[PDB]
């Protein structure tokens, strides 16, 4: 019956508030730039990064390295955020262990770059928890493997962001990434089958009520799921290239784990 | 309003049920009870283990002491959820701030488990693995250093817990009110976190008396167990980090 689909809705969009700090909604408010309650230093050079330091802190030496060094402990964070995420999805964590752990090291860039979008325009990035911007160009213009690193991710952004989908339907949308079932090396593919079964179900509901005049926008949107797996691709092979451009430059071992491709 | 409290009563424990799988009723005729239309394999020695690892099935697929500790971590991260869920069935706890909800959960999540494990024990040993197990407490205290004193003072709480013969009637509404604690570090707005408690400990108060027509002061017995709660925890939360001291995707599953 609808009325316990949208019971899945309330419960997961509540979680999705508890677990990411930077919503959506918060994101486009920053970044509309009408809304000044607090705007974002804006890093377009590498003059901009030296102020971008004298008053933004970040959680603390070539400029490319140390922006993907501070890029990549925000990636360790939001591997945190989406794993107390997934835990929230009803019967996530009765799932096997192994599962578990098989769902979130496939899901969680494909979530990753799914929120990303959230914190991007055609021109950059929200940085450091907002209080900061980071240019397309000044991304576009790093050191020769660092200078499309990031380059894709804004484009699917852009596609993607033309669905105009809110926070309730992200949180509903996460939570079909984390429990597939196509993930390779799955023990029990059935169970996860019929949670994201059931998550479908509360996202079409979704869909067709918070967009209503948005026809098939629950198929469109599953289809984003073709140019999710293909940036994970392109992301891991790139991210090779250092690990031999860059022997001397060290990696998360959280991230490592979630990249034995 | 003398009905107002007995309809909460009911709500919270129609929500108990419905989020608590293994209910103490449920839990008490499968042990103690000679209820042997089922019955648990029991773990009595290092023999009985492999045998039972073997048999049973564990959701979590490497030395003795510590997969039970892991296989113990799974089971908290199941209860938690089922607190959690439990939560939002409090009435008024939604209307709350986010952030206060995720404080109270926060603190009061392990509280309620060694709360609800009671129901799973008794003096000889511990239900597991939705009761299709029964863990002798000798056989958990032959456990390695670390790990055998672990697991002897909560059969210590129990014993003393299971005394007050509470049901799961009575134990919706302690819950309830270990939740709604407005004494949690951090809360933002301590109106509701208590006016609804204050509601609960009324609900709780009439509910107590009513179950339980002679136990004099039940209640105040009751809650004087909640020292008994805080005080578990805290030798608990300590006894966590001496494990760290010996012991990544997991790690971050289970950040406690
Ligand atoms: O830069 C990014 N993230 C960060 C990088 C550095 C950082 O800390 C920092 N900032 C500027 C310079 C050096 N370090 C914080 C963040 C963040 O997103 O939180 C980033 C975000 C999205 C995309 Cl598509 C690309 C990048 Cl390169
Ligand atoms: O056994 C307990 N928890 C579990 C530990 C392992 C486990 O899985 C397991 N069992 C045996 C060996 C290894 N792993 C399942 C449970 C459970 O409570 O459901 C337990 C329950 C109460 C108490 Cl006071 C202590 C423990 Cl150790
Ligand atoms: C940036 C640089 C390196 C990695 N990595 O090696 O995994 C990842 C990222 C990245 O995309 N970080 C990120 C994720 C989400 C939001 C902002 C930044
Ligand atoms: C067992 C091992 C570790 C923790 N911890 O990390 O805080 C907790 C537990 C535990 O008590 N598990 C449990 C809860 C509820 C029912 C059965 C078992």
């Amino acid at each position: 019956e609808s009325a316990d689909l949208r019971a899945l809705a309330k419960h997961l969009y509540d979680s999705y508030i508890k677990s990411f700090p930077l919503t959506k909604a918060k994101a486009r408010a920053i970044l509309t730039g009408k809304t000044t309650d607090k705007s974002p230093f804006v890093i377009y050079d590498m003059n901009s990064l030296m102020m971008g330091e004298d008053k933004i802190k970040f959680k603390h030496k070539e400029v490319a390295i140390r922006i993907f060094q501070g890029c990549q402990f925000r990636s360790v964070e939001a591997v945190q955020e989406i794993t107390e995420y997934a835990k929230s999805i009803p019967g996530f964590v009765n799932l096997d262990l192994n599962d578990q752990v098989t769902l979130l090291k496939y899901g969680v860039h494909e979530i990753i770059y799914t929120m990303l979008a959230s914190l991007m325009n055609k021109d950059g990035v929200l940085i450091s928890e907002g209080q900061g911007f980071m240019t397309r160009e000044f991304l576009k213009s790093l050191r020769k493997p660092f200078g499309d690193f990031m380059e894709p991710k804004f484009e699917f952004a852009v596609k993607f962001n033309a669905l105009e989908l809110d926070d309730s339907d992200l949180a509903i949308f996460i939570a079909v990434i984390i429990l597939s079932g196509d993930r390779p090396g799955l023990l029990n593919v059935k169970p996860i089958e019929d949670i994201q079964d059931n998550l479908l179900q509360a996202l079409e509901l979704q869909l067709k009520l918070n967009h209503p005049e948005s026809s098939q926008l629950f198929a469109k949107l599953l289809q984003k799921m073709t140019d999710l797996r293909q940036i994970v691709t392109e992301h891991v092979q790139l991210l090779q290239v250092i690990k031999k451009t860059e022997t001397d430059m060290s990696l998360h071992p959280l991230l490592q784990e979630i990249y034995k491709d």
